[PDB]
């Protein structure tokens, strides 16, 4: 079987659907602040007795580096996804980076293959499955690609605001400009200056949706949104495990449709 845990959606999505039926995947944290999240002793000893922990970054679940199985005397494979991807910093001259690389489909594509050279790493028998898998995700996820990259180039409206900055990278990749109400995580929220600058920013860009997520309070973005004449919509930043049972791609998919339909 091969036990495998997995940090949140993200991280569950990709390992589940690379492995297929061969595993037994689970979850730590299904529901939000991920950002904020630290282990209860029930989850270590969890990721110690499992055969693989999957997690997105250090960037992000930091305290996954202070998992030592050598010393705990764990089988355990501590396996950080993300670690070949190459992260921007937060801000122009800055010793923060940001880890919201699996909303842009082509990373997050690659994650998946990552993913799936471990579990063939640790598991040869089915080498091949996994590997046979992954190329379906990552084509999937390029086919995910090429489709949204025509949709926003006939779309003249190119930047929107969300609750957190939690979309650089899908912006980025669809040559589209974003800003977050709040930052990397969900708990840095804006002074009253931010707020002004959020409000201009939505002028000078004459933005018209601040997309909520279903992870926080989006009184401040109403707020901004009635002040600026922009209406809400909401947007996931995939943090939490989906309503539903759409794969992750599709999850995706669903997530910048709206986003295009939007913008347009
Ligand atoms: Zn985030």
């Amino acid at each position: 079987g091969m036990s495998v845990v997995t940090s949140f959606y993200p991280m569950y999505a990709m390992t589940k659907e690379v492995s297929g039926d061969l595993n037994d995947v689970r979850m730590i944290q299904s529901g939000a602040g991920i950002h904020s999240f630290e282990p209860s002793v029930n989850d270590v000893a969890a990721i110690y007795d499992a055969d693989l922990f999957v997690y997105h970054s250090h960037t992000l679940e930091a305290w996954a580096r202070d998992l030592d199985p050598n010393l705990k005397k764990s089988k355990v494979n501590v396996f950080e996804a993300s670690k070949p991807l190459t992260l921007d910093r937060v801000k122009p001259g800055a010793t923060v980076y940001d880890p919201h690389t699996w909303t842009d489909p082509v990373l997050a594509g690659e994650e998946a293959v990552n993913i799936a050279k471990e579990l063939g790493h640790l598991d040869p028998k089915h080498k091949d499955s996994y590997t046979k898998k992954a190329k379906a995700f990552k084509k999937e996820a390029e086919q995910l690609t090429e489709e949204y990259t025509q949709k926003f180039k006939k779309v003249r409206s190119k930047t929107f605001v969300t609750q957190h900055t939690a979309f650089s990278y899908l912006a980025k990749r669809f040559g589209l400009k974003q800003l977050g109400i709040s930052g990397i995580s969900p708990e840095q929220e804006p002074s009253p200056r931010q707020l002004k600058e959020i409000q201009d920013f939505v002028k000078e860009y004459n933005v018209k949706t601040i997309f909520a997520e279903d992870n926080v309070n989006p009184k401040i973005a109403h707020a901004i949104a009635k002040s600026t004449g922009a209406k809400v919509k909401t947007l996931s930043p995939l943090e939490a495990a989906p309503s539903g049972n759409k794969t992750y791609l599709e999850n995706l998919r669903a997530n910048l449709e709206v986003l295009y339909q939007q913008l347009k």
